[PDB]
């Protein structure tokens, strides 16, 4: 299609049909979107959970108890559900890790190549978690970033999703022992296919006009 | 579909043709994405700088002068470049524009439609800024989500771009006087075609494996 149309066509869904599923391929693109989003020194800070089974997806919505009860069908409703999670510190390493990565994909002609590659993203990473004492936000950033893309990809598939931050992060990081292997969880999308319940499938698209938002010089 | 091809074959320029521009109705496609990327509770915490005259890229470019050189050639070639920014403060004032924008709208069918709305968003702001304490954080999240999304479309568009994070947002914050209008930036993102010293538009793309980023249950 025309991705201005998407932009301006995909919605965030109240209500998933429950009886329509993702097909095999589009649980695999799906995958692809959240693999491949840029990051900061394509420091890839993140970690998934994709939830596609009743019991897989029972156990994310226990997170959404108490005051965020209105998020608990989406994410039972919806064919799959996306736990975007991110690292709690950026360690040495995960810097190894991504650096040998994009050795061995070839993106190094030489080692002092590898090497300047390898000593820039220390800078930076030693900069939010030595100097501003930040990182923890930082990576949080390159999250949401991995979250935006996620949401326009999925439109342009033509499937139906919700991004969701109402839900308890303490109850879904316990869930999945994610503290302990240094994940915290921040936002949740279930995606799928709306039913007829959806109000917000039908109604006008809302956004600030550009005369307040954007400034042109 | 096609979105995935898109997703994949994007990459970050790193040199711009000074010579391409883009066309006028591209410049419109571009603010339209700004425009319309979700955001929590349709908050829309941010503002944007587009510079697509070459004063106004001078201007921008003061904040990658001297320790961000390679930064600041991107901005200064690339056709038009973007400046994302995030409110300090979600402060009421913002709330009762948001909440009467989407009035204006027609999203609203009563009065008391509205007042639930307007409740919902004052309860998770009071819950960032009064509880949490972290509203700054939460809103800087929002604009991140922004970039994600942006980047995708201008891809899906067939243009070229890059996020920049290497500049000093303290230059490029006196230089347009954020501060005082209550925003702070966050990321530039050059927009144009890419030139032949683009060295990465002929790498293999890098990415962590899903063994290790992604879980399925
Ligand atoms: C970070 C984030 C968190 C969100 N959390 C919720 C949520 O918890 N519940 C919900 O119904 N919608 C949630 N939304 C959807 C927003 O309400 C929606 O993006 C906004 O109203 C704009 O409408 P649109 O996405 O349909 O264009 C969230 C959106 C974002 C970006
Ligand atoms: C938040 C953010 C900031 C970035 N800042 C820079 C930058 O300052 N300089 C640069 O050359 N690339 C920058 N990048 C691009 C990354 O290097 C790039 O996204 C990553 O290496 C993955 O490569 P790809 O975008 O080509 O897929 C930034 C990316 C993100 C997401």
């Amino acid at each position: 299609m025309d991705i201005i149309s998407v932009a301006l066509k995909r919605h965030s869904t109240k209500a998933f049909d429950a009886s329509k599923k993702l097909t095999p391929e589009q649980a695999e693109q799906i995958k692809t979107l959240l693999q491949y989003s840029p990051s900061s020194t394509n420091s890839q800070p993140w970690h998934f959970i994709v939830a596609s089974t009743e019991e897989g997806k029972a156990r994310v919505a226990k997170s959404a108890a108490g005051n965020y009860v209105f998020s608990e069908r989406k994410m039972l409703d919806a064919s799959h559900v996306v736990v975007f999670c991110a690292k709690t510190a950026m360690d040495d390493v995960w810097l190894k890790l991504v650096v040998d990565q994009e050795d061995a994909d070839g993106r190094f002609a030489t080692p002092e190549a590898k090497a300047a590659n390898d000593k820039g993203r220390k800078a930076w990473a030693d900069m939010h978690r030595k100097d501003l004492h930040d990182d923890a936000e930082w990576m949080a950033k390159q999250v949401y970033l991995n979250v935006g893309n996620f949401l326009l990809g999925v439109a342009a598939l033509g499937l139906d999703a919700v991004p969701i931050e109402g839900f308890d992060a303490a109850i879904l990081d316990a869930e999945f022992g994610l503290k302990e292997k240094g994940y915290t969880s921040l936002v949740v999308v279930p995606v799928g296919h709306h039913s007829v319940e959806d109000f917000n499938a039908t109604l006008p698209k809302s956004r600030l006009p550009q005369n307040i938002t954007l400034t042109e010089v």
